[PDB]
């Protein structure tokens, strides 16, 4: 009926007015995750296990591999060393639930290099039909991601799965108007020139854009199920 | 040897200085964790699951109880109509780890009514011994919660479990200064001069307070291990 009213309940005790109230600069949070973002790349033995299931997810999507193409193989992978800046965090009414919800919209720009070393053959037709040809490494980049972001902490229930719960989740989304840099490249330098280097860049490009819209660009979420922050004695740790 | 140094790599790239940088207002987090403790609330149902929760811990802590009662029992419970205020972030060098690891200090200030209603009898010799004398309801209230609360996500292994792992977890603890004030009365109000309505009171404010320093004050921490935010299509909703 009106639950917004209710929802004002928390506005007026959080001292947030959510229109004058200007953004919060989050810096101490790029700081956290910048923190553990070091500590997941600083496990060398990680990133063979990221480029297995890289290759299990080109092998899933084997189907979609273009004609002219026999095989793709990543080799080699770059984590980066740049750390993602999230900045001018603003409170809003959800858009829109009628004042049901309240998100937190945020900035986040990463300026980085991610790289990914992909083996690449070509499917020919001579001398016999079906012929693998030699392969060659082209190395294709991330250099930017720029994009806004909506959070917040929610039940569900109002929200369904597309493709296959109780309890609360994190709810994080971006705004369909993202900026995400690529850069390709030979990894030799005397191959540079080859006709298909561009055509993988942009084969990659085309797929990464399309499983993070598939997953994280409105009208879709992610919905992650978050553990109870209660102090429990199990949890409990000293030094 | 001097991982430090990487260490800055993240202040530098974060744009933190960590002694000039000022603090930070945390007010739209104050409205999120504000929004989901509404919703954590108005689950009706949800009291009952504590209080009987609240009556098992009793009965495992049973004879912890003084020798001049027979028996306690919470019959009501109140969850409060007001939220905390998270405030003044600061990142600091967790003290102290060489410089190794790196800490939020956060100020958090609770202002509202929590309040349990405990049914009470005593253990009396007259006339028989071991006599439970009539009930008595007491209702007991935390009033103010103040504390400062150091958070941070590490991979552990520099952490050991008190009393009965792999991945990452959210640390938090309180510095041992808290202020946790509490108020006491009977029920019906004419029994308000009943000799044990405070030994009850004070009962309950100790053990709270023994919970709380056993499981979140210095040197203890909370160790909550997280879930990937990586984005996988099993978590993927819309509407
Ligand atoms: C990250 C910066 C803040 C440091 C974190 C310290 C804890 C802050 C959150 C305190 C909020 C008070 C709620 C605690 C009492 C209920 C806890 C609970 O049952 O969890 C329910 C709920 C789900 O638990 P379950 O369904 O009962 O298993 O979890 C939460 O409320 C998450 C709270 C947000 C914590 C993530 C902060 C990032
Ligand atoms: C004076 C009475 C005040 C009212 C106290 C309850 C109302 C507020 C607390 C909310 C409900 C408490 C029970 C919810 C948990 C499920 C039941 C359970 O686990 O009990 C078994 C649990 C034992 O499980 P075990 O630790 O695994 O052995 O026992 C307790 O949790 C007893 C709790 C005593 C009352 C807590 C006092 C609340 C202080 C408020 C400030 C504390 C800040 C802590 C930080 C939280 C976020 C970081
Ligand atoms: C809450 C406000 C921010 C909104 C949250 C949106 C996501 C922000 C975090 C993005 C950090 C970039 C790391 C993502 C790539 C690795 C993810 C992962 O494997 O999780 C590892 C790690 C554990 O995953 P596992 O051990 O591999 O299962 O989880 C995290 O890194 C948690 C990251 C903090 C998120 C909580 C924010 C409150
Ligand atoms: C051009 C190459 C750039 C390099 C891309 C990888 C380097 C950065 C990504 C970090 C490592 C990626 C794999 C880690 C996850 C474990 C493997 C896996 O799950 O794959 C199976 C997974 C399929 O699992 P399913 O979704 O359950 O079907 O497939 C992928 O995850 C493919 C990912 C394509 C490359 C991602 C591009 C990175 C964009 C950076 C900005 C994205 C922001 C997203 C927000 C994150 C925090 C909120």
């Amino acid at each position: 009926n009106e639950r917004s009213r209710q929802i004002d309940d928390i506005l007026e005790k959080t001292y947030y007015n959510v229109d004058t109230h200007p953004a919060e600069s989050l810096d101490w949070f790029n700081v956290l995750i910048g923190q553990t973002i070091q500590q997941l790349r600083e496990e060398a033995w990680k990133k063979d296990n990221i480029v297995y299931s890289l290759n299990a997810f080109i092998e899933r999507k084997a189907q979609e591999l273009p004609s002219y193409l026999d095989s793709i193989k990543i080799t080699e992978l770059d984590i980066g060393h740049d750390f993602p800046i999230f900045s001018n965090c603003r409170i809003q009414y959800s858009p829109n639930s009628n004042g049901r919800k309240l998100e937190a919209k945020i900035d986040i720009d990463l300026n980085d290099r991610l790289a990914v070393g992909i083996e690449t053959r070509l499917l020919l037709n001579y001398p016999k039909p079906l012929t693998a040809s030699l392969p060659i490494n082209v190395t294709v980049s991330i250099i930017r991601f720029q994009a806004c972001l909506t959070v917040s902490l929610t039940k569900a229930e109002e929200f369904v799965p597309t493709s296959p719960n109780d309890g609360y989740f994190l709810m994080f989304s971006f705004a369909p108007e993202y900026r995400m840099e690529f850069e390709t490249q030979s990894l030799i330098g005397a191959r540079s020139k080859l006709e298909n280097i561009p055509k993988i860049g942009s084969l990659v490009e085309y797929q990464i854009k399309k499983w993070f819209v598939e997953r994280c660009v409105e009208p879709r979420f992610q919905f992650i199920k978050l553990p109870s922050v209660w102090p429990r004695s199990k949890n409990t740790r000293e030094g």
